[PDB]
């Protein structure tokens, strides 16, 4: 199968993708537009771009907000109450459907990889083991990675140290933590240690809930960084939310971001969903409580955007478009300069991989996986300008999802 | 022309709207889903809605971003340095095209009431002249009013006051201001005087970018508020931004409102421009720098939503979609409870529509004219948690604009 009249990002003229038994087989600049060709791929000047990235969801909570009650503050801690209830009440069944669903969602709007959180804090396992089926299930449409997430903490749930090593045990990709929800600080950091040495033994990758709270005292991510930094673990470390340090002392934090950039970890903000739970303590001024992604980027650190939630016990929206939520990010965090802006997509397709560990299996290059998406817009400025749809979605080197161009009628 | 198979908001029935001679003939529930005949329009379950209105825009300045330079900080006052170097090359023609194309913008998002300021701060008036003529070629999309803006102060700018006067004369319909960025607080004041004698004497509606600034200090609103309450001129009066309030220390602004509520004025919030342009002197921990949207609401005082720029030296991006400023919008002022989304299109529709005094000309009701639309939606939720989009929109019992809905193909 072949693109043509495909542009590829920051570079000016027009490509012909060759795709071939998967892979992308060839690359190949044109001399100008090529004639229209039904029998191709034809972008008509179009971008291609490697598959959106979701690098934070909850598959196993998606689709459950309401039930049985509403987080009326709109705070992670009642949020946390109702997932709580709810998850009284999950079987793999119900995990498998509503992830599903939203899975569709997230294929609809371009994204063929996805790291999920599922909460083990659960002596059944139940929406563990469904996911890991998922994963199985659900490889026509996306790459799917499973982070053993201790909602209601390692160290203070019933069995919890037990319960995160079965699931690492069981399958699950990523192990996760949760240092700020530790009943104590000392608790905090005794976690943080166990979920690395875990990750360890295990050779697992890492992504934490790390200090997810407009406590400036909130400093968990200094002990993630350093163990990630001593056990040469950078690489396949990943510290999400980091809302702390939104609100950390300026002396203190430009401190470390020497060991942040020492210790070679990656970044996720999930800019929705913390513009909405974060700065509920205040009143006003109100913070915006996000990480310092502008400052994370231009000191030469990886950080990326996520949807974080899909209509759940903390976010009452949520219709699986990273566009929107690249939008949000971008203003709250100040990165609307006109640089910013001829680069954004970075946010949500090359950074992202990178945080995933994706490597030659992610990326426009000839012998890489034949993965990829037009999409409505010439560069990334006009792309996020227009929340630019996705007109073709092509995985595996197979179609697997076309969208005609929109055509205003003026009658 | 019939529609038939229409919601209506906060609604469980389906309507049909019987639209004739340009107005609202009819509007009747239905027992259950119908079927169309010739000349009969199917809203397919969709919701049917007043159109959106965008009661703050920068007509004058859209679509110049970059030009001559670009704001780099992403502050109000560079924003202001760059506009007045493009200032320098503005003519009526140029003006004119570019208002068109942002026109356009809105029209194809579903926007058919728009309140635009134009910078009046300025000898030759150039754009105001181009923008009074657009108000009569672009009457077939929008009914379009122009308020009367001195960017570069009232009191501070070379016969300021003057220049308010001839672009009221000319036939501005609402007196603008800018009290916070006059050259001292006395002139502040004195400028908000000025306005509303103004506005007062021409029988003018009366819109003030109001403190658009973080300082907890910046307090014009007060005086434009107790001004407004006086003259009885409530209704007619609307305070712009109000970033100020967004810092107000507790006590003060607990005081204030009683005199917000009292003076029956408006307020715009302009949530996507605020979050750009508010924070910028902040360190860490960064403020929103948004008014007090949800409080305002809850006191019973108008408040809604506008873009307020599109590509300008204020901001970089824009496409004329306010339903992406009412996301916007939600999430930053802590509006997405489970009863402000069952009401929030309030925010982009009625809400604005009031602040500029449409009156009967607006809404769906027996009697008044024929504009509306139908989204993609059923709900309001739904249509700020999809984005949904303007499937059709009705002017003067005329379709001007329509879109196929969606079709996603799952060919593998
Ligand atoms: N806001 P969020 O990422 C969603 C679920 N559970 C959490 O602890 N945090
Ligand atoms: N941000 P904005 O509403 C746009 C232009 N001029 C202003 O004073 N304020
Ligand atoms: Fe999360
Ligand atoms: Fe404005």
């Amino acid at each position: 199968m072949k693109i043509i009249n495909a542009r590829l990002r920051r570079q000016e003229a027009l490509f012909t993708l060759d795709l071939q038994d998967g892979i992308i087989h060839r690359i190949t600049a044109q001399a100008a537009m090529q004639t229209a060709d039904a029998g191709a791929i034809d972008a008509q000047g179009r971008l291609a771009i490697p598959p959106f990235v979701e690098p934070h969801i909850h598959l196993d909570a998606t689709l459950t907000a309401g039930e049985p009650e509403w987080n009326r503050s709109g705070t992670l801690f009642e949020g946390i109450t109702r997932w709580s209830q709810r998850k009284a009440s999950i079987t793999p069944e119900d995990t498998r459907q509503r992830a599903l669903k939203t899975i569709g969602m997230l294929r609809d709007f371009g994204v063929q990889h996805v790291r999920t959180h599922v909460d083990v804090t659960d002596p059944s396992l139940a929406a563990l083991q469904a996911l890991l089926a998922v994963k199985q299930e659900a490889a026509d449409l996306i790459d799917l990675q499973i982070v053993a997430f201790p909602q209601e903490g390692i160290e203070s749930y019933p069995n919890g140290r037990e319960l995160m090593t079965r699931a690492i045990e069981m399958g699950a990709d990523v192990v996760g933590g949760i240092p700020h929800y530790e009943n104590t600080r000392d608790k905090g950091v005794s976690s943080v240690m166990f979920l690395m040495d875990l990750a360890q033994r295990y050779g697992r990758l890492v992504d934490v809930h790390c200090d997810e709270i407009d406590d400036p005292q909130s400093r968990f991510l200094e002990v993630l960084a350093e163990e990630a930094r001593v056990r040469g673990m950078g690489a396949q470390v990943t510290a999400s939310h980091t809302c702390a340090m939104g609100s950390y002392d300026n002396a203190y934090c430009s401190k470390l971001f020497r060991l942040l950039k020492a210790s070679g970890i990656n970044f996720i903000s999930c800019p929705t969903e913390s513009i909405h739970l974060q700065g509920r303590f205040d009143s006003w001024p109100k913070r915006r409580g996000v990480t310092r992604v502008a400052e994370l980027d231009r000191a030469g650190i990886n950080v990326c955007f996520a949807q974080d939630s899909i209509q759940d016990p903390w976010y009452p929206l949520g219709n699986g478009n990273i566009l929107r939520i690249l939008d949000a990010g971008l203003h709250i965090c100040h990165m609307l300069g006109y640089d910013d802006l001829q680069r954004c997509l970075d946010f949500v397709t090359d950074n992202s991989a990178r945080a995933l560990c994706l490597g030659d299996n992610y990326g426009l290059a000839e012998g890489r996986p034949a993965n990829l998406l037009i999409l409505d817009a010439e560069n990334d400025y006009e792309a996020v300008r227009r929340q630019a749809r996705v007109l073709t979605s092509i995985r595996h080197g197979k179609v697997i999802l076309q969208r005609e161009v929109e055509h205003i009628r003026y009658p």
